[PDB]
């Protein structure tokens, strides 16, 4: 059948509603152990993490395996990236507009594949990112702040009127009380503390 796609490039097709075919190019981060259908996709350009059935999915066309191999790396400063995962941070970032926002976040994990980026989420948007964050720390830009589930079914009731339901697909190991949750008809992949 397929091979092993985890820390390979990848390029195909993609058609959302009737819009033509766009063609992507990504890295692919993860396969889900709770659906191995589910791999974790960063795509160049873009910095959340994005959940996609890359073989199921009928909206996925001419599906071809790169064959670049990504760079590796051995990081910059092991202390301050162990000391940063679990933490909550302030993270400051330039706009499109180009002025400076800031927004609160929690780091989350080391990315896997891509060994100098790091998972992280933030309250603005609860879903999965990743940033080269040693390098913004240096640059000044980001501060630290003082301090089973898997595989089931879920869903989250979001007034005004429907709901949404999905999987709880991993644990957060620094914060064991946060999970990833992959929702159906959409492909991002949110991260929320289920208490
Ligand atoms: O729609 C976008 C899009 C457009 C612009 C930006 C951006 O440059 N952007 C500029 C940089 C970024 C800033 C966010 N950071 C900056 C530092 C801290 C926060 C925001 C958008 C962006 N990036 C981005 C993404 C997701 C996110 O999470 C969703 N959030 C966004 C706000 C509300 C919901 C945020 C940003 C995404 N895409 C592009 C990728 C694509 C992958 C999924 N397909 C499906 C199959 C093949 C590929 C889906 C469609
Ligand atoms: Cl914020
Ligand atoms: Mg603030």
């Amino acid at each position: 059948s397929r091979r092993n796609i985890v820390g390979c490039r990848i390029q195909h097709g993609w058609k959302e509603g009737n819009g033509p075919v766009t063609q992507w190019k990504g890295t692919v981060l993860d396969q889900v152990p709770v659906n191995p259908s589910l791999y974790l996709i960063k795509y160049d350009g873009f910095d959340c993490v994005y959940g996609l059935e890359l073989n199921k999915d009928e909206r996925v066309s001419a599906l071809e395996v790169l064959p670049d191999r990504v760079a590796t790396s051995r990081i910059s400063d092991a202390h301050l990236a162990d000391t940063m995962i679990g933490k909550a941070v302030e993270h400051m970032f330039e706009t499109e507009d180009g002025s400076k926002d800031e927004w609160r976040g929690m780091v989350l994990a080391r990315a896997p594949v891509m060994n100098t980026w790091f998972y992280i989420t933030y309250e603005k948007d609860p879903v999965l990112y990743m940033y080269q964050l040693l390098d913004d720390y240096k640059e000044g830009d980001l501060r630290i702040m003082p301090d089973s589930l898997v595989g089931k079914q879920v869903e989250y009731a979001k007034e005004d009127g429907s709901k949404r339901t999905g999987m709880v697909i991993h644990q957060v190991e620094a914060k064991p009380s946060v999970y990833f949750i992959k929702f159906d008809d959409d492909f991002h992949i949110y991260v929320y503390d289920l208490v």
